[PDB]
C-alpha cells in the first residue's frame, strides 16, 4: 500500500497558562499519531502474539501544515487565547472563532486537531457521515491535559492515545464493542475484532473473556479503540487498517481530496 499523507493543524484554545501547551507537547503527538498509525509504536511488543498477526499497519503519515489556507508559511500550529473557561462537545463552540474558539482550516484539505479545556471528557471526533452536513466541525477535540505522550500530559492518559482513538472514529472506526453498553449483538463492523460485551477501561490482564468471547486469547482489550488505559493499548487490526483507508479511494473516498494536495500542503 502507498502512504496516505495527511496535513495536520493543531489549534491550541487556551483560557489560561496551563492550556496554551509546549511546541514539544505538540511534536509529541505528532509523533505518536506516526507510531500508532504505521506499526512504528514500541508498545506493540505488548501486543499479544495470539493478535500479532491480525496487526495492522494504517501506512497514514500525519505532517503538521507548513502552507496555511491563504497559501502563506505555517508551522500548522495556531493559539488563540480565549475568555471561554470551559468547552462543549455539544455547542462545538471550540470550532468557532465566533464563539471564542477557531476556525477550521478547510476540512477537506487539513485534519483540524483542537486542544482546548473539555467538561472527564478525554476528547471526542466527528464521523465521516457527518461531513456532508458538519463540513466545519469535521476533526478531532482533545483536552490539553491528554494531548502528547509523557511531558504535561496526566497519568493514566499520558502516552496520547486519546488522539490515535479520535482519529480512528474520524477515519469512520467505531467502539469494539458495538455500542451495544455490554450485549453480544452490536458490531464495530470488523472482522479480525473478537466480539466483546462492554467497554474495557484501566488496564486488564491478558486473556480478557465475556459472555460474548468466553475463551482464550478473548477480547482485543489493547485495540486503540477501546476504553483502556492509553499505555495499555498498542494496535490497530488489518481490517481496522481497511476501513480507514477506504476513505481515501479515489472513486468512492469521502477524504480522497485531502491526497490531492497534500505534498504542497506540508512541503516549504
Ligand atoms: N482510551 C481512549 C479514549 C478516548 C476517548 C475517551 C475515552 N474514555 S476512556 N478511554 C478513552
Ligand atoms: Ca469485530
Ligand atoms: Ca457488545
Ligand atoms: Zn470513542
Amino acid at each position: 500500500s502507498s502512504t496516505i499523507l495527511i496535513p495536520v493543524v493543531v489549534h491550541v484554545v487556551y483560557n489560561n497558562s496551563a492550556q496554551n501547551i509546549s511546541d514539544a507537547q505538540i511534536i509529541s503527538q505528532i509523533q505518536v499519531l506516526n507510531e500508532d498509525f504505521r506499526r512504528m509504536n514500541a508498545d506493540q511488543a505488548n501486543t499479544p502474539s495470539a493478535f500479532a498477526n491480525l496487526a495492522g499497519n494504517a501506512n497514514i503519515e500525519f505532517k503538521l501544515a507548513r502552507r496555511d489556507p491563504n497559501g502563506n508559511t505555517t508551522n500548522g500550529i495556531t493559539r488563540t487565547s480565549t475568555s471561554t473557561e470551559t468547552f462543549s462537545m455539544e455547542m462545538d463552540n471550540v470550532k468557532f472563532s465566533n464563539l471564542g474558539g477557531n476556525n477550521a482550516w478547510n476540512t477537506r484539505r487539513y485534519l483540524n486537531i483542537w486542544v482546548c479545556n473539555l467538561g472527564d471528557l478525554l476528547g471526542y471526533a466527528q464521523f465521516p457521515f457527518e461531513f456532508q452536513t458538519k463540513p466545519n466541525t469535521d476533526g478531532v477535540v482533545i483536552h490539553y491535559k491528554h494531548f502528547g505522550r509523557d511531558g504535561s500530559a496526566e497519568s493514566p492518559y499520558d502516552k496520547g492515545r486519546t488522539a490515535t482513538h479520535e482519529v480512528g472514529h474520524w477515519l469512520d472506526l467505531r467502539h469494539i464493542w458495538g455500542d451495544d453498553g455490554g450485549s453480544c449483538s452490536g458490531t464495530d463492523n470488523i472482522a479480525d475484532t473478537p466480539n466483546q460485551g462492554g467497554y474495557n477501561e484501566g488496564c486488564p490482564s491478558f486473556p480478557k473473556t465475556d459472555h460474548c468471547t468466553n475463551t482464550s486469547p478473548g477480547v482485543m482489550f489493547m485495540n486503540y479503540m477501546d476504553y483502556t488505559y492509553d499505555a495499555c493499548m498498542n494496535l490497530f487490526t488489518k481490517g481496522q487498517v481497511e476501513r480507514m483507508r477506504s476513505l481515501f479511494d479515489t472513486q468512492t473516498g469521502i477524504r480522497r481530496e485531502m491526497q490531492i494536495y497534500a505534498n504542497e500542503l506540508t512541503n516549504p
